[PDB]
């Protein structure tokens, strides 16, 4: 009855259909509030623009008709007498149902009724100003159901050309235009059938119902109902209604429907005029106080995009919100940074993150609102920037409204994701350029080149004033890079970093890196002795020089990029890492992956420490050589052969540590260790972010501790927070870990004066790793930035992007009745390729780290020998066994390890995981070997010698058959190829097997 009821006011008034069920009991429990909330308010908007308290007033004047107080006195009379007329529960119960159909109020006196909303609804819309009158293109019938088809690629600039017949009215919104998805509810389609057909209107308008076609197919048969109904009785004769669907779904139940109604000229507009129609329709007028007065012709909408990522879209953003703060002469101006993460894009998150704005002290004042869509979001983004800045609304499921204020920006970071024409073409758009760009083409800030802020920084200065007293051979010597200064022009600037950069095509960032690590390799340097007239006198010359080219070097190795559908990685010891760093202390300079020797030439060549292969030449003089060795600077050291405790003094130097205390002394600290807890530390100084590609067990986690805790000197603090990322981690957790890492930063530096690390463990193991890069490259957390002088740093590890052998993926497809899902149908995948036939479960890497991400190196045989005695050696210190099980052990792991690395068809991961697992299995069927091989020696009794077994050797076999054995189908291979390193007379494969089957029987007995 209640159903009835409201689709008979629904008809009656026509406004109850710009709101839902819960919409119209929010609306009816706060428009007798007072004041009414922002948000009903807002809602209210979408009748009467800028609706205030003073204006639902006027309008709730007339809805209180004494004809429904005089209801609602004789309810309250009568109800009471009607109920004692009555005595079953039930009775009573429908009395006071039809009492309150009859007549709200006198139950619910702070509600309004039905009548009473609709009617201050109609007041409101009367209020308002003159009435939108849409006129229908060409091809489309007023009075009948126009349905368009067409591509996808057309679907939304379709409609646009829609509302562009009368380009002089305002743009449309939800009462008009819906977005129809499979998710939408038969309500929203019912509320926009009703305001296009059903009576009260005050003005000709357009209703569209976009994307029909992904309507479930019971709303679709549902609108169509109700459409015939509404057809049927009382309504507008001459309504304008258009249904846009995709070709490719014309199949559908809603597009068949109408099929007879099919439209063969699908409406078109050339790019421009959508262009110039959406650009006026978001300038604001001079006089309005907006946001946009500082962007491209006062435009409250706008889109920096670019084809790749560093470039200058957020910088772009940034410049922007410090020219409103400049200009419009206001205290502050709020900048809400919202980053799209989903792949499909949730409009409920940005409507939560947008809601907080709905207050009144924001309805009139400059904001800009900072859309980033990263490159994560897959599907969703053209619906969803359709709806929030043509439409100019967002909603959610429970009711609650937003609607797009001229006053505010929006600005869309995007990514351009490449029909005649691209979507975010229609909108104004900002295209940041790349550097190579930036100087072919090259003032227009819808083409921005290179900052000043930033050419004028020392980043950018001291190493471009260097650079160009390097090209030009002049006497760096007694140069000195003043503070503040500033030379030279942008032009200059890029076209030296470009030649120097080691890249073809870099982006901004790679370049600012570049010129981080010269900026700081050369200021570290100037507060030296050695480049200081005096200390010396003129002993050095050249050094500066020498620097310069050899910083250069250093920097081809820390910004080249390392990656290069599924083809990312380049390797780490192909590559050289010639490393100089001047010591904290500005006296010492340490030299480390190379080795300076001289040649006939009269000149010095820098040379792989391991091959004695030059890596490259003239890089300086034989005099300044000299001149350097004099003062004792350490040249073509061989770190390897060093004693610990000296490799240790010669780290903590580097790294400014005063102490030498040895945290581990099991972790080797080979020359290669070295290298990469310099290049960490290196990218830490100068401000790169860490990103490093690993296998799991290459040992990234083992040195970062190592660093960590060499830094701590002994001292008791959490300086380190590995968290561990999987599939199930979100946004909010890597936001919260950040922040409690950022907190336990502050306290560690204001009370031991020491530097946290926050590692992320299989970062790319998870769709969040849009916030990892956030909060390493932007420095951001949520939109928030991250507190400088927090000595906080960040580390992120993200696995390789490995695919099976083509036989390890059939084989897998056919184990058991096969996979459910095919190979084609497969949703979870990396472009093409399905997740499942990937070694690592890894999601793509934004495009801004690529060029970060660089090879901590694959664990070689040398080290993983190593660390499986380092285990055996662990666990005999416990079970206590001899010296020739220890040899036993490791010989047999080593070689299990091997065969199943070779096998590709069987396994495709190997790690020192396994043998710690292996070892744990060896280490319980010790414990029991006593029980277990008393009840076996029963067992083979009692079906039916004795062939006296050694506990270790028997614990070992059967671990061997537990851990690697099991899961083969090679077991002869495998039992042939490590019987070998078996003593006597266990070194047979039969035994091993007769053996592993004794065990399983006996535990099957
Ligand atoms: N003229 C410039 N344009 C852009 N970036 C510059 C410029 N000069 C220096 N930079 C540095 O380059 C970096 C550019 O990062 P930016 O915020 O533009 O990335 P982005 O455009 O957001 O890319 P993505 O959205 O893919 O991360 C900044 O950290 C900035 O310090
Ligand atoms: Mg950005």
């Amino acid at each position: 009855s209640w159903k009835r009821f409201v689709t008979q006011k629904r008809m009656e008034h026509f406004y109850l259909n710009f709101y839902t069920a819960e919409q119209l009991v929010y609306l009816s429990t706060e428009l007798r509030k007072q004041p009414p909330s922002d948000a009903a308010l807002t809602m209210l908007s979408f009748i009467k623009s800028n609706c205030t308290l003073r204006d639902v007033l006027r309008a709730s004047v007339g809805c209180g008709s004494e004809a429904a107080r005089y209801r609602m006195r004789r309810v309250m009379e009568e109800l009471p007498l009607m109920l004692l007329s009555e005595f079953s529960l039930v009775d009573k119960l429908r009395i006071i149902m039809e009492q309150s159909m009859r007549c709200l109020p006198a139950f619910l006196p702070d509600c309004l009724d039905l009548e009473t909303l609709g009617h201050c609804l109609a007041h409101l819309a009367g209020m308002g100003g003159s009435p939108v009158e849409r006129c229908l293109p060409r091809g489309l019938q007023v009075g009948q159901p126009n349905l368009v088809v067409c591509g996808h690629s057309e679907v939304l600039p379709a409609a646009l050309a829609v509302y562009m017949q009368t380009p002089s009215q305002p743009l449309p919104t939800y009462d008009e235009v819906l977005l129809c998805t499979p998710a939408t509810t038969f309500e929203e389609v019912a509320l926009l059938l009703r305001r296009c057909l059903t009576l009260g209107s005050l003005g000709h308008k357009v209703y569209s119902l976009l994307f029909a076609d992904q309507l479930s197919y019971e709303v679709a048969r549902q609108a169509e109902e109700l459409f015939h109904n509404l057809c049927t009785q009382q309504h507008r004769e001459d309504y304008q209604l258009v249904m846009v669907c995709d070709g490719d779904w014309e199949h559908c139940y809603l597009p068949s429907a109408f099929s007879q109604h099919k439209v063969f000229v699908t409406p078109q507009a050339p790019l421009e005029a959508i262009q110039a129609y959406l650009a006026g329709h978001y300038r604001v007028p001079k006089q309005t106080l907006s946001a946009a007065a500082v962007f491209n012709d006062r435009l409250c909408v706008g889109i920096v995009a670019s084809e790749r990522a560093g470039v200058g879209k957020s910088l772009y953003v940034k410049r922007l919100h410090d020219k409103m703060k400049m200009q419009l002469n206001v205290k502050n101006v709020p900048l809400k940074t919202i980053r799209l993460i989903d792949p499909q894009v949730d409009e409920s998150r940005v409507l939560g993150a947008l809601l907080p704005f709905l207050d009144a002290q924001y309805q009139k004042v400059p904001v800009l609102f900072h859309l980033d869509v990263t490159s994560s979001v897959q599907t969703g983004i053209w619906v969803f920037l359709f709806k929030l800045l043509i439409l100019q609304y967002l909603m959610d499921i429970n009711g609650k409204m937003w609607l797009r204020n001229p006053c505010h920006l929006y600005i869309v970071e995007i990514l351009e994701r490449r029909p005649q024409f691209s979507f975010l073409d229609i909108f104004p758009k900002v295209t940041c350029r790349p550097p190579k760009e930036v100087i072919d083409m090259e003032r227009s800030d819808t083409e921005p080149g290179m900052d000043l802020w930033e050419f004028c920084s020392e980043t950018f200065q001291r190493p471009y004033q260097y650079l160009r007293r390097f090209n030009q051979n002049q006497d760096l010597d007694t140069f000195q890079y003043q503070e503040g200064s500033v030379e030279g022009t942008p032009e200059e600037c890029l076209q030296h970093f470009l030649f120097h950069c080691g890249v073809i095509n870099p982006s901004w960032s790679e370049l600012r890196n570049f010129a981080r690590f010269l900026n700081y390799q050369l200021r570290d340097c100037e507060a030296s002795l050695f480049c200081n007239p005096s200390f010396i006198g003129d002993t050095l010359r050249g050094f500066k020089k020498f620097v310069v080219t050899f910083m250069i070097f250093m920097a081809r190795d820390f910004a080249t990029p390392s990656l290069h559908p599924f083809s990312l990685r380049k390797r780490w010891e192909s590559e050289p890492h010639p490393y100089v760093f001047f010591n904290d202390d500005h006296t010492t300079m340490t030299f480390i992956g190379f080795h300076l020797q001289p040649n006939i030439n009269g000149s010095v060549d820098a040379i792989s420490h391991l091959t004695g292969k030059v890596i490259k030449r003239d890089v300086m003089t034989r005099d300044l050589y000299q001149g350097l060795l004099l003062q004792r600077v350490p040249f073509n050291v061989d770190f390897d052969k060093l004693p610990r405790h000296k490799k240790l003094e010669r780290l903590c130097l580097t790294l400014g540590i005063p102490q030498a205390t040895d945290p581990d002394k099991t972790y080797e600290l080979t020359t290669d260790n070295m290298l990469k807890i310099l290049a960490i530390e290196m990218r830490f100084r100068c401000g790169i972010p860490v990103i490093i590609m690993g296998e799991t067990g290459c040992g990234k986690t083992r040195l970062i501790k190592f660093l960590s805790d060499l830094r701590r000197g002994g001292t008791n603090a959490d300086t380190i927070k590995l968290v561990k990322v999987h599939g199930g981690t979100t946004a909010d957790m890597i936001y919260s870990r950040v922040r409690e890492a950022e907190n336990v930063a502050f306290a560690n530096k204001d009370q031991h004066q020491l530097d946290t690390i926050l590692f992320f463990d299989e970062a790319n193991t998870t769709e969040a790793i849009s916030c990892i890069k956030e909060v390493l490259c932007d420095h951001m957390v949520d939109g928030q930035p991250l507190a400088e002088d927090s000595g906080l740093h960040i580390i992120a590890a993200c696995n390789p992007y490995r695919k099976h052998s083509e036989e390890m993926i059939c084989r897998l497809e056919s184990a058991g009745l096969g996979y459910r899902v095919s190979m084609e149908e497969t949703a979870d995948r990396l472009g093409s390729i399905p997740l499942r036939q990937l070694v690592y479960r890894v999601h793509a890497l934004p495009p801004s780290l690529i060029p970060l991400v660089w090879d901590f190196g694959q664990l070689s045989d040398v080290a993983e020998k190593l660390y499986i005695q380092q285990i055996v050696q662990r666990l005999v210190e416990s079970i206590s066994l001899d010296e020739n099980g220890t040899r036993v052990i490791t010989e047999v792991l080593c070689a299990s390890q091997g065969f199943m690395r070779k096998t590709e068809d069987e396994c495709s991961f190997v790690s020192l995981r396994d043998v710690e697992r292996c070892v744990k299995v060896f280490r319980w069927f010790h414990e029991h070997s006593a029980m277990l091989l008393a009840q076996l020696n029963a067992f083979l009794s009692k079906s039916s010698n004795h062939t006296e077994r050694d506990p270790v050797l028997w614990s070992l076999m059967l671990a061997i058959g537990v851990c690697y054995h099991a899961s083969l189908e090679k077991k002869d291979s495998y039992r042939k190829a490590i019987a070998r390193f078996f003593p006597k007379p266990y070194d047979d494969s039969r035994l091993l097997l007769d053996e592993i089957t004794r065990a399983q029987d006996l535990f099957l007995d």
